[PDB]
């Protein structure tokens, strides 16, 4: 089955997922200087705080902290969007080494991480109904660069000796996403897909152009994690990230000057 590795890696998805070859594939390299201002665009609304945070699971490609989604609770709105995205869970992705990790590049830089809240279109009632639909869902990506430790993210980290392998999930009650957004809203948008398989075509990006930090400790916990189950061989979870992808026939906006 399809992972990072050499023979399951990137490189081959298109094999299972031939859609991987698609005309609105995500990751994408961002050109801060061919991205176009578009004064259209609202600000984004970020409200999270009703979340109702649930559990955070390893499901052998990365961490899922996951929500009840079964109300109109934390929601994306505004910015590109028509309607209301609600928060379904968020995940991250990350390199073996601080110079790559991210997903999104910015004029060809690589951060060392990128965390996706991911949301769905509530017009489409659940959120295998959205994936099939092209504004399906909103993808809120936020990049994270190796600095000072970012507070918020301390309890994630913590959890994380407690889902070392694929399959195991713990209790992760009362987490604040709120905690792990940058000052600064400021974003770039544009249409484009999951960026694991299925790679389905069915995300607003929306990625955020002010990273977070987060420390060399805070990282080295997440490189801990483990791809494979209890009980085989370890191969550690790192490098859980799809290179940018052709932008063809594309735009990206910019919500700022
Ligand atoms: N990196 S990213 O771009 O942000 C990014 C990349 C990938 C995803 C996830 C895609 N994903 C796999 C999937 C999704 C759809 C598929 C459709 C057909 C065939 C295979 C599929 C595989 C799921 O969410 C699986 N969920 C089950 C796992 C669970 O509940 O833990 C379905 C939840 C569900 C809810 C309501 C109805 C039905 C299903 C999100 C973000
Ligand atoms: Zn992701």
């Amino acid at each position: 089955h399809w992972g990072y590795g050499k023979h399951n890696g990137p490189e081959h998805w298109h094999k299972d997922f031939p859609i991987a070859k698609g005309e609105r594939q995500s990751p994408v390299d961002i050109d801060t200087h061919t991205a176009k201002y578009d004064p259209s665009l609202k600000p984004l609304s970020v409200s999270y705080d009703q979340a109702t945070s649930l559990r955070i699971l390893n499901n052998g490609h990365a961490f899922n902290v996951e929500f009840d989604d079964s109300q109109d609770k934390a929601v994306l709105k505004g910015g590109p969007l028509d309607g209301t995205y609600r928060l379904i869970q968020f995940h991250f992705h990350w390199g073996s080494l601080d110079g790559q990790g991210s997903e999104h590049t910015v004029d060809k830089k690589k951060y060392a991480a990128e965390l996706h809240l991911v949301h769905w279109n509530t017009k489409y009632g659940d959120f295998g109904k959205a994936v099939q639909q092209p504004d399906g869902l909103a993808v809120l990506g936020i990049f994270l660069k190796v600095g000072s430790a970012k507070p918020g993210l301390q309890k994630v980290v913590d959890v994380l000796d407690s889902i070392k392998t694929k399959g195991k999930s713990a209790d992760f009650t009362n987490f604040d996403p709120r905690g792990l957004l940058p000052e600064s809203l400021d974003y770039w948008t544009y249409p484009g897909s999951l960026t694991t398989p299925p790679l389905l075509e069915c995300v607003t990006w929306i990625v955020l152009k002010e990273p977070i930090s987060v420390s060399s400790e805070q990282v080295l916990k997440f490189r801990k994690l483990n791809f494979n189950g209890e009980g085989e061989p370890e191969e550690l979870m790192v490098d859980n990230w799809r290179p940018a992808q052709p932008l063809k026939n594309r735009q990206i906006k910019a919500s700022f000057k």
